[PDB]
């Protein structure tokens, strides 16, 4: 008769007395535990057990034997098809994951798109109502300024007020740099005097020319400046900004 | 025009001024400098005090030759002082501060008095007008909050739920870790119901009483029994006769 199912019938109505098979053994051994309970008593002993339990134990190493010598063998032709399908899956994986495109942007969109549709409200909503905190700062701040500028002064010595001059002992020295401070002071005196007796001579040499001879070379210096250098001095300048 | 002189360092980018000058008219200058040199007194003088600029650097480099060399010797014990003195400065210390501490009292009157005169209305607005800011924020828990919740499953996953069946291309894995457990796992649930029909038949060998405790339960366990060959198929003979 009929396939796995399609073809599913009357493949089964004569399928649900199956369960009344498991069922009714409990519409009827409910009768059935009464009687057994009636004769309960023995003359047993712990001796006899020992014979049946001694072999029954020896019954795990006897058939443990094979069976140990079978799943050991059997999954070698896993492990040997394993690492020989190693190669097959990992180019099987493959022909999936470059297909999947359509799903994995509809996630991006799902968490990007809809990451800015929060965050533009928000930039906004903290923006026009932190001017309020804005005022927080703006009106806090000045304020204590005029307490925190005497609490710079208020608040520093009594300036070490001196009732006597001898209420220090005190001396000054220095001589480390103080000696050589001097004579770099002193050489100095005579160099800013040599340096002016023969510029003093060449100054007073000259009361008169002095205005003209800076004129002669001004003179031919000048001539030029109107015709030769005017596209030269058009621009001036440039510049800032990489060439 | 445009900003006559250079902001920066500069060989490179005033080249757009330095070819352009030096085209028309930079040459030019130098030659008639030459001739504001060459006329009047005048030419000596240039020369007359230049050289006493180029001895005064010599001068300086060659008095500050051996005053440079010979010179770091004189002033060490300036600071073996420093070292005794920034270890034995003692003397001044526990005794200056002893008693500038009766007016560090009215200081800290200064400081703290008038600090929390302010700093308590400094923010009796906004400790109660922070519940405005709360209706910028606990209306806002909403979307900063109820659906970054529900972007947990928007992450892992916006389930996969086709609107149609036809979609997926899928099929099994099948083979190997499956039918090697089916066969070394069968064969030994075939023996672990020798065993089990084995080692729970070794028990009632030391089994009683009474005569009348056991023919009370067969029944049960005989009816469901009875009705178990209604599979039919409807073929009657199964070809597994394990059916
Ligand atoms: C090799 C291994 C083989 C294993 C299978 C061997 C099985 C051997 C037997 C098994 C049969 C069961 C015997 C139970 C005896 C209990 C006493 C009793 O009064 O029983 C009775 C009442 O019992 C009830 O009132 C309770 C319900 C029935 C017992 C269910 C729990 C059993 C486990 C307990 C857990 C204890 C836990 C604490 C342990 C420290 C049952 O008998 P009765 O029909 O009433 O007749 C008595 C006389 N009367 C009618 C005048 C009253
Ligand atoms: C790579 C190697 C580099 C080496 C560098 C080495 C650096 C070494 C450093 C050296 C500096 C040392 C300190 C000197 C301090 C002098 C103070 C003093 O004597 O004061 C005197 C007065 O004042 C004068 O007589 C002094 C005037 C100083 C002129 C300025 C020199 C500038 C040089 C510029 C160079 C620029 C740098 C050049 C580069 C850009 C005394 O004061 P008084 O006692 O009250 O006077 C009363 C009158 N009575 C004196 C007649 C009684
Ligand atoms: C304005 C900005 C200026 C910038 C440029 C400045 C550049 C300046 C300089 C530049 C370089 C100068 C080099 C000179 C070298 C001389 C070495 C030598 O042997 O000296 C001697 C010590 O020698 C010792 O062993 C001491 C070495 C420590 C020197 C450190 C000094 C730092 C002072 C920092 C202070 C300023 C801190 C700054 C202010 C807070 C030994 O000499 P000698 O062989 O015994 O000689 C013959 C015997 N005789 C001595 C009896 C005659
Ligand atoms: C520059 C960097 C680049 C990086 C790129 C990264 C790429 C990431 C991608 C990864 C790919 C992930 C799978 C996505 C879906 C595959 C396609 C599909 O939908 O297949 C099928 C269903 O789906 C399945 O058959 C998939 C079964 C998944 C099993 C569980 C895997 C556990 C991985 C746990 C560990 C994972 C560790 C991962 C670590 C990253 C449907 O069939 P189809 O194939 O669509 O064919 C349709 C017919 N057609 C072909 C004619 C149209
Ligand atoms: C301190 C307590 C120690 C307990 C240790 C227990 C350890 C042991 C575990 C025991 C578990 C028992 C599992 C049995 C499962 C049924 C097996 C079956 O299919 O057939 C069997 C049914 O016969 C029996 O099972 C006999 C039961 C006798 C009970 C006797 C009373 C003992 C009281 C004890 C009170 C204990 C209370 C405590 C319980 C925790 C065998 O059939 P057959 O009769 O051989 O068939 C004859 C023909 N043939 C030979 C051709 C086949
Ligand atoms: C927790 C740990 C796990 C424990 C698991 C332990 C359980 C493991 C499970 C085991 C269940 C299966 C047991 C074997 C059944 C064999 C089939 C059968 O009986 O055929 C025989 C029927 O002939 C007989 O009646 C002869 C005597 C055997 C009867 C066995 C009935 C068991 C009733 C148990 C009641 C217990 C109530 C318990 C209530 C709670 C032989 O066929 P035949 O020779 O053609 O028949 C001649 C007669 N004719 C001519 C009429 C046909
Ligand atoms: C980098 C920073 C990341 C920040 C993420 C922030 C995530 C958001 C944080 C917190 C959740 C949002 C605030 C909830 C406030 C309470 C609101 C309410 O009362 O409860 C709510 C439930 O609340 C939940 O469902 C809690 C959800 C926790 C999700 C954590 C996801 C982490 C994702 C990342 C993991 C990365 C792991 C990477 C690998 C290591 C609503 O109650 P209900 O009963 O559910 O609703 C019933 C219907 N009703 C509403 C009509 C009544
Ligand atoms: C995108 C899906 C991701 C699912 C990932 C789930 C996670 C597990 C990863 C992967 C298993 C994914 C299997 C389900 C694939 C989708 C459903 C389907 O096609 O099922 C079908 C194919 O069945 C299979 O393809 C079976 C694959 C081999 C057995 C399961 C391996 C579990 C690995 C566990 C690794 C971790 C254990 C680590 C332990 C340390 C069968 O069912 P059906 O379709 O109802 O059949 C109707 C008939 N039809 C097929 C003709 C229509
Ligand atoms: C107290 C609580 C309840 C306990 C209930 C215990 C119940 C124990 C019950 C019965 C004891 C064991 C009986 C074994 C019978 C073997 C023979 C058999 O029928 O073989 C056949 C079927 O083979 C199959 O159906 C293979 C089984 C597949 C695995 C099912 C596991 C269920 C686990 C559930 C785990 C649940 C627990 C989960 C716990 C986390 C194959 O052989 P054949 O091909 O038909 O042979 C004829 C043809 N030939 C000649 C060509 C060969
Ligand atoms: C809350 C749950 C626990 C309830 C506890 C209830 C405890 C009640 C338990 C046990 C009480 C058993 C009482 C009857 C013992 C009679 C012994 C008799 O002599 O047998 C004979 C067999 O013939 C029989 O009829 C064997 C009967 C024992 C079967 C018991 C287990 C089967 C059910 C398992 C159901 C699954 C259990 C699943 C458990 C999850 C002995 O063999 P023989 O061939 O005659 O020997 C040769 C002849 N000669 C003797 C003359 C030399
Ligand atoms: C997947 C769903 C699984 C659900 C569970 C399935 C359970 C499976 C159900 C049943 C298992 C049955 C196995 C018994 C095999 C016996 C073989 C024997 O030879 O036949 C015996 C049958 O009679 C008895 O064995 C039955 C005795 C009935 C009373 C039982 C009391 C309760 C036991 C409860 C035990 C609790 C212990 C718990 C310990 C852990 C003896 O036959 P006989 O009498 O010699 O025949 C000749 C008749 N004449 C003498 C009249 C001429
Ligand atoms: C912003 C930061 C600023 C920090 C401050 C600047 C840094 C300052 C810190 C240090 C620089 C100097 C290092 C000196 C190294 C000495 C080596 C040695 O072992 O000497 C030892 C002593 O010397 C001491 O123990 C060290 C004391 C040095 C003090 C500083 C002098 C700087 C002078 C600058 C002067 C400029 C002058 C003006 C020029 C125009 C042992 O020597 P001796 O045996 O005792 O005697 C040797 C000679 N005898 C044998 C002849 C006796």
């Amino acid at each position: 008769d009929e396939p796995p199912q399609s073809p599913w019938d009357r493949v089964k109505d004569l399928a649900t007395v199956y369960v009344d098979v498991l069922k009714d053994s409990g519409r009827d051994y409910v009768s059935q535990f009464e009687g057994s309970a009636l004769g309960k008593q023995l003359n047993l002993k712990l001796l006899d057990n020992w014979d049946s339990v001694t072999s029954t134990f020896s019954k795990l190493r006897e058939q443990l034997g094979p069976v140990t010598q079978e799943f050991w063998d059997n999954l070698e032709k896993e492990t040997e098809g394993l690492r020989q399908e190693m190669s097959k899956d990992l180019e099987e994986v493959k022909a999936k994951v470059q297909p999947y495109l359509d799903d994995f942007q509809k996630k991006w969109q799902e968490e990007m798109e809809l990451y800015r549709q929060k965050v533009e409200p928000l930039r906004a909503e903290l923006q026009e109502g932190a001017r309020q905190k804005l005022h927080e700062l703006q009106e806090k701040l000045s304020p204590l300024g005029e307490e925190m500028r005497d609490r710079a002064r208020a608040h520093v010595d009594a300036l070490r007020t001196h009732l006597a001059p001898y209420s220090d002992e005190l001396r000054q020295r220095l001589a480390a740099r103080l000696e050589a401070l001097k004579e770099n002071g002193g050489a100095r005196l005579a160099e800013y005097h040599a340096k002016a007796t023969e510029h003093l001579s060449t100054l007073s040499e000259k009361a008169k020319p002095a205005l003209e001879d800076l004129r002669q070379g001004l003179l031919p210096v000048l001539e030029s400046f109107k015709v030769s250098f005017l596209s030269a001095l058009e621009e001036y300048t440039k510049k800032l900004n990489t060439q």
